[PDB]
C-alpha cells in the first residue's frame, strides 16, 4: 500500500551523531516504502567507517569525515552544521552578551574527541586565537558530554543539533557558529556500487540537492575536489 | 567545608557505557570531595582505553575489556552486570513468559558492537545454539540502540543499567541474564602508578569491596589471573 516492492540490501556505516540526530527520520520514512530493502546499519569511528564502505562491507558511509583516506570512495556534500555550547543556567556564560571564543576558553570544557565529529576545529581553532583551554572531558556523543556538564565537571560543546530544547531543559543553549566553523557531512560510496533507485531516493531524503542527476554528474567528475567545487555555490542546508 | 586538600591529577579512560550510567554518581560524589584533584576524563574504544593508560597518559582505566593486550596494568574486577532485551509494548515478545535465546533470534537485533561494551557474547553465543540471527544494528551506547527500537528496526539488547524506567517509559525491558553470561568491568592501573589516597578512595567509592588493603594486596600477586583467583569466591555487585 503505497510503498515500492523494490528488493535489496541497504548497509550503512555512520557515526554516533549521525546515527543519533540526522539519520532518524529519514531511516523510518526509508523502511516505511520499502519493504523488501534489508537495510543494515552500523555505528563506527571515521576510519572503520572508511574502511567499512571502502574494502568493502557496507554501501554507504555517513560522516564528518570530510578527512582523507577517502579518495575511493565517492564523498558527497549532504549539510553543514555547528555547534552550541551548553551549560547550567547558573553559570557566568549564561548571563553573556555574545561570549567570545577567549572568553570560552577560561574554563574546563567538555568536547568531542579527535577523530570523531568534529572536534577538529577545538584546539586547531584555540590555538589559533593562541589559546589553550582546560578540556576536562572528552567524549563521542552529546549524552554523555550534556549530563557531565549538568554535574559541572566545565562546559559543554556539541552539535546544534544534539541540543533538544525539549530533550534538554536545563541547560542554555549558546550558539557558536560565530566562533568555529561548520562542519561538513558528507555522504560515501565507492565508484563500483551499482546505483539502485531506493539508494538514490535515500540520498535524495538525506541530502534534498542530490538528485539523481547531480550525484550522476558528481560521480562523473574523477575527484571529491571536483565534487565539492560543484557546490562552492550552492548553499547547502545548515543543521 | 568537610573536603579533602589533597592536589594532584586523576585522568580516567572509560567507555561510553561505562561513562554514561555507572560513573556519573561516583564522579559528581568524588569531585566534590577534591577540589584540588585535576579529575580529567576520556572516553573512548578498549584499545585505546587499555593505550592510553598503558604508555601512558591516563591513570586508570574503567571498562568490560576483559580481553587482552592488558598485561601491563593491574586489572580489578568492579563489578557484574548482564542485558535486558528491549522492544515496543506492541511486541510478539512483550507478552512472553520468559524467552529463550532461540525464541529471541527469530529476530531482527540491534545490538552492541565487538568490541565495544561487551556482544562478545552475541554471535559467540549464538553460534553456541548454532543460531545466526538478523543484526540489522550494532551501535556503542543504548540511547542511539533505544531509539532504533522505538522506530522498529528490530529487537534491542542492552546492558540492563541502560534501561531506566523512568527515562524508557515507551519501552519493555525484558532481563536476559538466563540467556547470556555476566560481564565484568575491571578497573586498570599500571603497576609504576603512586597510589594516592584519593585514588584509593575513587577506587573504594566505585567498588566498594576495593578497599586499600584488599587493592595493595591485589598489586602484591603478579597476576591478574592470581587477582581473579581472589575474587573467585567474592560475590561481586551485581548490576
Ligand atoms: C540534521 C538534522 O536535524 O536533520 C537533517 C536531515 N539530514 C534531513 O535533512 O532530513
Ligand atoms: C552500575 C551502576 O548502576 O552503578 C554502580 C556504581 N559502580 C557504584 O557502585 O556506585
Amino acid at each position: 500500500e503505497h510503498t515500492w516492492p523494490d528488493k535489496g540490501s541497504l548497509y550503512i556505516a555512520t557515526t554516533h551523531t549521525q546515527a543519533r540526530y540526522a539519520l532518524p527520520g529519514v531511516i523510518k520514512g526509508f523502511i516505511e516504502r520499502y519493504p523488501r530493502v534489508s537495510l543494515h546499519m552500523h555505528q563506527g569511528s571515521p576510519t572503520q567507517i572508511a574502511e567499512a564502505v571502502s574494502k568493502g562491507n557496507a554501501d554507504f558511509a555517513i560522516a564528518t569525515e570530510a578527512l582523507h583516506l577517502y579518495d575511493d570512495l565517492v564523498m558527497l556534500p549532504c549539510y553543514h552544521w555547528n555547534r552550541s555550547i551548553v551549560v547550567t543556567p547558573d553559570h557566568p556564560l549564561a548571563a553573556t552578551s555574545s561570549v567570545t571564543i577567549e572568553a570560552l576558553a577560561q574554563y574546563p570544557l567538555v568536547t568531542y574527541t579527535f577523530g570523531f565529529t568534529g572536534r577538529s576545529e577545538l584546539d586547531t581553532a584555540f590555538n589559533r586565537a593562541g589559546l589553550t583551554p582546560r578540556i576536562v572531558f572528552t567524549a563521542t556523543d552529546a549524552d554523555v558530554i550534556k549530563t557531565y556538564v549538568r554535574l559541572g565537571l566545565g562546559v559543554g560543546v556539541i552539535a546544534s543539533m544534539a541540543v533538544d530544547p525539549l530533550a534538554d531543559p536545563d541547560l542554555v543553549r549558546i550558539d557558536a557558529h560565530d566562533i568555529f566553523s561548520h562542519s561538513t557531512t558528507k555522504i560515501g560510496f565507492r565508484r563500483s556500487t551499482f546505483l539502485r533507485s531506493y539508494m538514490y531516493d535515500f540520498i535524495q531524503r538525506f541530502a534534498p540537492h542530490l538528485t539523481r542527476d547531480v550525484v550522476d554528474t558528481a560521480v562523473a567528475l574523477r575527484s571529491n575536489e571536483e565534487i565539492e567545487a560543484m557546490f562552492q555555490d550552492i548553499k547547502l542546508p545548515e543543521k
